């Protein structure tokens, strides 16, 4: 009741699921299924052509992932309302929420939740980085960490956005990326810095009053202060591990996984 794949496939309806930077979700229909879909758009959008084909050919990559901790990429497009101009992306649909919603709403986490959470982001970080050739997501943080509901798993979602912003507050970020440099330590570093979110249930950097603060700490290899909150010495190691300046020297997914914590629920 609006909008349509070119094919038929999945269809539009006029609910909304929510915003994030002007990027509204609409509830759509997948009729090949009948399964209910996440319709989103990008609120005005556009870029160059080579830039173009590259979203294109890695978007078609996302199409074939099938992972229980990665969110359902479907299908994406561009279309022009009047008017309005707009990315379309068709994603799994989930609807409870987000790390960042669950934190905001509780503001604690039991040890046993972050476990199983914290594994299961892993087991969708080591996922992507041995695809052929492999995905870095390079923008997780919590707010693109989703909750099924059944059985209330976590998935790493955002991948269409992700790959936008990879084809060309704003934030923190690994050292290296203030160079524009990354490897899939680049998501190594994102993991500690929700991990440690998660144990505090603070923003990193809440002290520092700019960016430029938050800069020069990050460079120095100058911790948040909310790192010296966490309670659990098993669980600061990691973050330890994960934020270490020099990426070359941080945990790589492996070490994390074969970590005594994950041994122990």
């Amino acid at each position: 009741a609006v909008g349509m794949s070119n094919d038929g496939r999945f269809l539009k309806f006029d609910i909304e699921i929510g915003r994030g930077s002007f990027k509204t979700v609409y509830k759509g229909l997948d009729t090949e299924t009948t399964v209910e879909v996440a319709w989103c758009e990008l609120q005005e959008r556009k870029l160059t052509k080579s830039e173009r084909q590259r979203f294109k050919e890695e978007a078609e990559m996302l199409k074939g992932l099938q992972h229980p901790n990665i969110v359902r990429f479907y299908d994406s497009w561009e279309s022009t309302v009047k008017g309005k101009k707009c990315i379309v992306l068709v994603t799994e649909l989930m609807t409870s929420g987000t790390l960042k919603t669950y934190l905001k709403r509780f503001k604690v986490m039991k040890i046993k939740v972050l476990r199983s959470w914290c594994r299961q982001i892993l087991k969708g970080l080591q996922f992507l980085h041995t695809r052929t050739p492999p995905i870095i997501h390079r923008d997780l943080k919590c707010d693109n960490i989703f909750i099924t509901g059944p059985t209330g798993s976590v998935k790493i979602g955002d991948l269409g956005l992700a790959t936008l912003k990879r084809a060309s507050t704003p934030e923190f970020m690994a050292p290296e990326m203030y160079e524009e440099k990354y490897d899939e330590s680049v998501d190594v570093y994102a993991f500690g810095m929700c991990m440690l979110e998660m144990a505090t249930s603070e923003y990193p950097y809440s002290e520092c009053q700019n960016a430029a603060q938050i800069y020069r700490r990050v460079t120095s290899g100058v911790k948040p202060a909310s790192f010296d909150k966490v309670a659990i010495p098993e669980v600061k190691e990691i973050i330890e591990g994960c934020i270490r300046q020099n990426k070359d020297e941080r945990y790589s997914i492996k070490d994390l996984l074969n970590h005594a914590f994950f041994q122990e629920e």
